[PDB]
């Protein structure tokens, strides 16, 4: 379980795209159905990172990276489950002030 | 938060006690200044669930569930957050039919 009651994390992860999402921190070029770009996490010069609108993952053939939008953002920026539920539930619409977090 | 005002969300907040609320589903036992008992959320033989009376809070360590009231009845039921706080409105003594909810 979370503080952030079950129901509530899954309108959140379905209110947002993770390709609005990472595209804040990572430069993504469409190709195909998918979106690609340079790893954030990992360094090598050559494009390996890739999203996918269709599943709401990303995936790093460069260093196994990868997740949805939670496990992306949790580690873009080193926060916790609860900081990155409360910024995709503002993407999402969802409000989170009920459940006495922050 | 949604559609009923947030003065009175802190009316039914204020107005329900989580030991209380839980103790509807889960047999607690103080010790100290918390209150113990078996998780009702994730299996195990030995207690591992607590709550605190001056935070109004709950935890589970054996399976992270946690937080508020409203988190506690909307997981442990599995309704959404209008009939949570109708259950907790009730108790509180907070009347939400003007409110026009459902
Ligand atoms: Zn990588
Ligand atoms: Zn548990």
């Amino acid at each position: 379980g979370h503080r952030i009651p079950e129901e509530t994390i899954e309108a959140i992860r379905r209110g947002v795209d993770i390709v609005d999402v990472i595209g804040e921190y990572v430069q993504l070029k469409r190709q195909g159905r998918n979106y690609f770009g340079l790893c954030p996490f990992h360094g090598e010069k050559t494009p390996s990172f890739s999203v996918s609108p269709e599943k709401q993952i990303f995936h790093c053939f460069g260093c196994g990276a990868g997740g949805n939008a939670f496990t992306f953002l949790m580690d873009i920026e080193g926060i916790p489950f609860v900081e990155a539920a409360k910024r995709l539930a503002a993407k999402a619409g969802v409000d989170l002030s009920v459940y006495e977090l922050d």
